[PDB]
């Protein structure tokens, strides 16, 4: 294929430039990274994870057997911050919905100090936790995309530090699209801010070659913007780069 990477570059960027966002988009193959979008400085920048925590949240929590992968974790009743969150689901089903009330049982389960030190064995962004295991995912942890799609990578590969099949329960929960042959693995991330809002998607795409090319999206978030956004950037920038 005759594109030249100047085109390439200026179409990913239009990506952004079209949804009034700053982001980049980094993607990795072997063991080159490449940045593409409208703010590509933002790829050595740290920024709170987010949900995309619940990818190593959920690791830690089969591993140290806190929960199954069919176990059933009910509603309590309470109102939930959306609706679509007020059923009993497994962790596979709550990671699709990005459902905080799952997967802060699960931390809770987990307990702060085991979290602490599964985050520095992982080595996971800045691997600074602090004292509240319920929530961290609003400082202190910070992560940069650089780091996000090397954490892809590994995961991917099966690289972690966690049994292998803990990595494929896990990465069974990821799958949020096929197309064409390929299939694309990732999980989302809505964070609040010190004066913006982060938005992640952080995953890889499977080729029908067997092929594994990580990626991950970083953007601003602003007021009005749809999360889908970071999808529909994600696929456009992929589908352009032959990826997909
Ligand atoms: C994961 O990213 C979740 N996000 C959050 O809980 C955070 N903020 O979310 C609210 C305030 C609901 C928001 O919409 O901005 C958050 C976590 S740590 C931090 N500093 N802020 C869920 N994930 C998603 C997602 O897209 O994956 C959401 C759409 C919101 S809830």
């Amino acid at each position: 294929m005759h594109i030249s990477s100047q085109q390439h570059e200026k179409a990913i960027k239009s990506y952004f430039d079209e949804a009034q966002t700053q982001g980049v988009i980094i993607i990795k193959e072997g063991k080159n990274l490449s940045t593409y979008g409208n703010a590509l400085a933002r790829a050595n920048k740290e920024y709170v994870p987010a949900s995309t925590f619940k990818m190593l949240n959920a690791l830690i929590g089969l591993e140290n057997h806190k929960a199954t992968t069919n176990e059933i974790f009910k509603w309590d009743g309470k109102k939930r911050t959306y609706p679509m969150w007020e059923k009993d689901m497994t962790l596979g089903e709550a990671m699709a919905l990005s459902a905080d009330p799952v997967y802060q049982e699960l931390a809770r389960r987990t307990g702060l100090e085991l979290m602490q030190k599964e985050v520095k064995r992982v080595n996971f962004g800045n691997t600074n936790i602090g004292t509240q295991v319920d929530n961290f995912w609003v400082g202190p942890l910070k992560i940069t995309p650089v780091q996000e799609v090397n954490f892809a990578d590994d995961l991917a590969h099966n690289r972690l530090p966690f049994k292998l099949e803990t990595q494929e329960e896990v990465k069974k929960m990821l799958l949020i699209k096929e197309v064409n042959g390929s299939k694309i693995y990732a999980k989302s991330g809505w964070g609040m801010g010190v004066t913006s809002q982060v938005g992640w998607l952080t995953g890889w795409v499977e080729q029908a070659n067997g092929k594994k090319i990580p990626f991950s999206l970083n953007l601003e978030m602003k007021e009005g913007m749809s999360g889908s956004i970071r999808n529909e950037i994600t696929y456009k920038s992929l589908e352009n780069l032959g990826i997909i």
